[PDB]
């Protein structure tokens, strides 16, 4: 009976604590059009958030994404690893880093991300995402989303 805690659990548990996804928002990498803008700290594992995208956004040869997120606990390499699922089936592997973060700072991050009908994908695609600080683990979140 028992159990062991080490400085990394430690860490990584307050960084998660004093994390924050403040917004986001997607374009169409091309026009500019701003396609899906949102709120809700897609960083809190666990629970599964929903995200209402239009269905226009699978026309998008290439998005691009701006997050804005706070952060109390330094972190040398913020990163973030990304995998679409459809039905449980990885279609993508994404890969974004950060790197270094000032304690009790926010920062913004823009990326750039490059056949199903919206009937079949919504409510069917979940991005599953793991932010880390280089080797450490912080935060597994899900989000499901809807072509509306």
């Amino acid at each position: 009976r028992g159990s062991h805690m080490s400085a990394k659990d430690e860490r990584a548990r307050d960084i998660l604590r004093g994390f924050k996804l403040n917004w986001m928002n997607l374009r169409d990498a091309e026009t500019g059009k701003i396609l899906w803008q949102g709120t809700e700290d897609l960083s809190v594992p666990g629970v599964e958030h929903e995200a209402r995208v239009p269905k226009k956004i699978l026309k998008c040869k290439a998005v691009s994404r701006e997050l804005n997120f706070s952060s109390a606990e330094q972190m040398e390499k913020f990163r973030l690893e990304q995998k679409v699922y459809f039905k449980g089936q990885c279609l993508e592997e994404w890969f974004f880093e950060f790197g270094f973060v000032i304690p009790n700072s926010t920062n913004t991050w823009q990326s750039l991300i490059e056949m199903m009908p919206a009937s079949v994908l919504t409510g069917n695609v979940i991005i599953e995402t793991k932010f880390f600080d280089d080797d450490l683990l912080v935060s597994t979140s899900k989000v499901r989303l809807f072509y509306v």
